[PDB]
Order: C-alpha cells, then structure tokens, then sequence
C-alpha cells in the first residue's frame, strides 16, 4: 500500500 496504515496481507 502507499499509505502506511494499511499492512500487506
């Protein structure tokens, strides 16, 4: 994600 406050799942 760009956004940080999203986690690679």
């Amino acid at each position: 994600c760009y956004i940080q406050g999203c986690t690679l799942s």
